[PDB]
């Protein structure tokens, strides 16, 4: 307005800022957009800077460049110092973000207090331009998880049909050695050694399924289910295309979230996907 | 010579460019190399080049460094915080790329550098592609055999087993329903067998000492031997993933469409 | 009077040093900060030192940088291409650091910076490492009340079955080794009893589906609810560890002896 | 000699390089040495060599010491000239596949006026990697046959237990036969003993599924946990030294991604004996 700014947070790379300034190109003061990589050297935002501003007429008649400068709070756990023309501006930016402070002396100029302060956008307000992404691949790996579980009830429901068939052929076998057997119309000594027989007949047929064990190709991945929900459903490259994307985010927003002393918890943000 | 110059890319990550410049005290053509990372600002290439030419006079009085400014494609100028990744994708598709420096010139005021491309950038990818998918497949057959033949080896003792266990059927069914020795005489052959299948189940253990070893766990045991392990194996197989969603994303970025088998048909031609 | 300065940590990894300089047209006395990452060369910080302070003329020809020269602890100078963790390591031991430009405004022309201490330095990364003590501290008790429940259930359901198991050891003595009913009279009993045993396993393996689950699975699904995962928890102890080990570094380059204890001596008081 | 010089490989960061130039009054020429970190601009290099020589009486004014310049191979798979602020790093990955780079001084003393210096090679970066490498390697090759030797001793407290259970189940075995095929006592007066022993074991082997009790892994077991760290050799050396291993291994492969020469540590297998 007056002496306010604001360097915003675009969500790419670069940043934009938005300073007023006097110009006799336009009427009176207008906020101009200046917009800056956290690469660039700070001459290279004072020269920019000292680009669109008509100059201070030198007293000497001859130098008419102005001449402006970056002072920042010194935090002593007032006081401040002035960055060098040499610094790049992502550094400065991170120092001062945690210090919530930034003026900027523009020599000759201004009329009065000549201390354009400026504010530096939070963490949150940082980290919300990360956290729209992570939030979305989040949200599609958790959709293609659902239908993992989709395939998990196709699984079980072949495995209780199998089951359901091997209960009722042991329930014929109770009633057929009990009927054979209660009833004295043959003793027990003729039942026994079909008994034994049967009990040869079961540990053949676990031997045979015991050598069913043909393939198991994990990772936490199944074979029944691979061929399964692959070649009829939804793929698995980008399902670890999605993980290894997914996985490079968290250690940035972690990061920054150590530069600004601030607690960074995704279960505080579990609450901001339902409203 | 005149006017010309090239952009070329290192086997590292980074960029050099090669333009016709008068230095400090030259002849008016030396191709001066200067290394540039690709994700940088422009306004570092525009310090770096101006570093290097002769000033700009009074001026009434200016001693002040040129000024350069990377117009591309009619004359559209780019601003000073582009990157290069993004100036040289834009200036790829339009294969053109000017500098045009001020002061310095005397009124030829340009420069054109040709731009590389996809083909060219890739293909200096595809060697290393090329390469560890060759390393890869080799691995992969001589792996295979060798499952093969644990495989083979597994079930054929089973059926071996099976087929002991089948005479144990037999002699039991055919003494016992014979009715030569009845029953009562032939419990103690079916338990004392029992435990002297325990014996034999048992002595196993601890002679040649199997403390799982199924089928899967032979083969296991049998390619330390054959082969190389997993993590190598993974390693190889996701870090080509890793080059092959790279060269998607250039590739895809320079809009030219491209499949990774059109030099497998020239690996043995 | 103002030949003081001094050098401050971030919380980031590059720090930075404040000296009294003067740029182009000023008074004597103005703090000017530079940031400086610890991997790059001293020549770097004489550039920076060199780019903000003005020219010196000597009788053609007028070198338009001066000449810093870092010399430390008795003086010996040190060479431009030191590192400057090295030069703040050995520096730190003397605690002193002395730049000194050739050209003298007014009788003036040393500077001393404080080198600062492990005690701050350290204490930027002691918070991290107490805040991170801290919560392994409540997640550990936490995970050891929900392991220690899970094994009271364990055991009573394991403790009931084994008593109605040695139940059926008492009724199958008690009824044919003693009593009226004779073996004969026993045997399918016995057998009928395993079959309906069996039928148990069969009910409890497709109603409630325990599809191994034995007594850890108990606790691995019940901390679940309790508590986190293990790749957070372990990610947490082996980054505890690193940040140990770097303490350990630059306290055994520093030499003054630590144990972290000395600070959750602090955490209750 | 005079036209050859040669960058080495310091067994710290930072390289050393010696050239053959004039002086001032003691010699002709020598093979100076020039101590040069990889992060130091190019123009820092210039001003080093262009510090140690006795400069050229200029007219004009006096603008006395000389100006040098830097020359390398564009390969084509020519000579053009690096910029004065490159950094050195760079110049030296990009003329290291060049094999060579080329100094020119201003002073042309000598007919020829050129210093093809020489290119340290892979045996020589990867010779000082190696040999952290290897040394940190067998560090934890010792420590892993200890762990071997203690696995054996576990082995050797199961194989007691297992004799043990062979021989009671042989003691019953034989009892079993003594008192079965006598026929002093019949074959149905064993046969529900045989059932309640079984019903025994049963118990037996249901206590045992309780035992499971720690399982501490991360390839690591619980039984022998205090036995091989509170009276033999700790376990956070061990994981630490893993820490520190794995890194070399990346920048070996990275430089030898550089060179276009494979990196085969089974070639260096054939070091650790000889
Ligand atoms: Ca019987």
């Amino acid at each position: 307005d007056t002496i306010a700014g604001k360097l915003l947070t675009t969500p790419s790379r670069l940043f934009k800022l938005l300073i007023p300034l006097t110009t006799i190109n336009r009427k009176d003061i207008e906020q101009i957009a200046i917009l800056i990589h956290p690469q660039q050297p700070l001459s290279h935002l004072e020269r920019l800077i000292q680009s669109e501003v008509p100059p201070i007429e030198d007293e000497n008649g001859q130098k008419r460049p102005p001449f402006v400068s970056f002072i920042a709070l010194q935090l002593e756990q007032q006081r401040f110092i002035r960055w060098s023309q040499s610094t790049e501006i992502g550094d400065f930016i991170r120092d001062a973000a945690r210090a919530k402070e930034f003026i900027v002396t523009i020599e000759g100029a201004p009329a009065g207090l000549e201390q354009i302060h400026v504010a530096v956008p939070s963490f949150d307000e940082r980290t919300y331009f990360l956290r729209m992404r992570l939030r979305k691949i989040s949200r599609r790996i958790q959709g293609l998880a659902e239908i993992k579980h989709e395939c998990d009830a196709l699984a079980h429901r072949g495995a209780q049909r199998v089951a359901l068939g091997g209960f009722g052929i042991l329930a014929f076998w109770w009633y057929i050695v009990y009927k054979l057997t209660f009833e004295t119309d043959l003793g027990w000594d003729t039942m026994e050694p079909v008994t034994y027989l049967v009990s040869l007949s079961t540990l053949m047929g676990g031997y045979l399924w015991f050598l069913y064990h043909n393939r198991e190709i994990s990772y936490t991945i199944n074979a029944r289910q691979k061929k399964l929900y692959q070649m009829k459903g939804i793929d698995l490259q980008v399902w670890e295309s999605l993980i290894d994307e997914a996985n490079a985010i968290r250690r940035e927003i972690k990061n920054i979230a150590a530069e600004y002393d601030v607690d960074w918890d995704e279960r505080k943000d579990e609450q901001d996907d339902r409203v």
